[PDB]
């Protein structure tokens, strides 16, 4: 099945998922001099105070911190969005080295990693229905660079030991995602897709301009995770990022 290696990676995905070569694929390069400020954008509203995390899972591609979305608690609204989008999970994409790891790029610059906070449109009742809609998902993307530690990331870092291999999960309650956010909510936005198979074109991307800093020791622990399952040969979970895809005349709008 699909992965990030030479024989199952992003170059191969189109065979099982033809939409890989579609009209609104993600990620993309954000060309800052082509992106236009949009006065019609309303302020972005990220309300994570009432968020309820349940557990963390190694799914053999990345790790997901999953949230209880059976009530309107952690919500993303405003900006380019119409209505209310509920937080369901977050995960990261990262590299084997600090010079790569992000999926979106900024004037071709690759960051050390990228956080995706995934939200579904409440008008569609549940996540599975939303991913069948052009405006079913909103993903908040945040770049990570290596420098000072991110205190609010440490609880995640410390639990990775318990989920080394594919299929492992651990209880992960009372994690506050507010501690992963940069100061500024300045962002670029474009219509796109999931960056993993099934690559569905259901996402409004909201990519923050300001990166968060994480320590070298924090990212190093990300790189200790395994793609493989328990008792299998060790395949380090690194470079789990899809490269930039063709923009195809889409317009990236800036909030600033
Ligand atoms: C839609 C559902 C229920 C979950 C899907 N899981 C997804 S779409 N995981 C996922 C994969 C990639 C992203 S990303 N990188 O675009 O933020 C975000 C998410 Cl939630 C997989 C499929 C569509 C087969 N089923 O199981
Ligand atoms: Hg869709
Ligand atoms: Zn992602």
């Amino acid at each position: 099945h699909w992965g990030y290696g030479k024989h199952n990676g992003p170059e191969h995905w189109h065979k099982d998922f033809p939409i890989a070569k579609g009209e609104r694929q993600s990620p993309v390069d954000i060309d800052t001099h082509t992106a236009k400020y949009d006065p019609s954008l309303k302020p972005l509203s990220v309300s994570y105070d009432q968020a309820t995390s349940l557990r963390i899972l190694n799914n053999g591609h990345a790790f997901n911190v999953e949230f209880d979305d059976s009530q309107d608690k952690a919500v993303l609204k405003g900006g380019p969005l119409d209505g209310t989008y509920r937080l369901i999970q977050f995960h990261f994409h990262w590299g084997s080295l600090d010079g790569q790891g992000s999926e979106h790029t900024v004037d071709k610059k690759k960051y050390a990693a990228e956080l995706h906070l995934v939200h579904w449109n409440t008008k569609y009742g549940d996540f599975g229905k939303a991913v069948q809609q052009p405006d079913g998902l909103a993903v908040l993307g945040i770049f990570l660079k290596v420098g000072s530690a991110k205190p609010g990331l440490q609880k995640v870092v410390d639990v990775l030991d318990s989920i080394k291999t594919k299929g492992k999960s651990a209880d992960f309650t009372n994690f506050d995602p507010r501690g992963l956010l940069p100061e500024s909510l300045d962002y670029w936005t474009y219509p796109g897709s999931l960056t993993t198979p099934p690559l569905l074109e259901c996402v409004t991307w909201i990519v923050l301009k300001e990166p968060i800093s994480v320590s070298s020791e924090q990212v190093l622990k990300f790189r200790k995770l395994n793609f493989n399952g328990e008792g299998e040969p060790e395949e380090l979970m690194v470079d789990n990022w899809r490269p930039a895809q063709p923009l195809k005349n889409r317009q990236i709008k800036a909030s600033f």
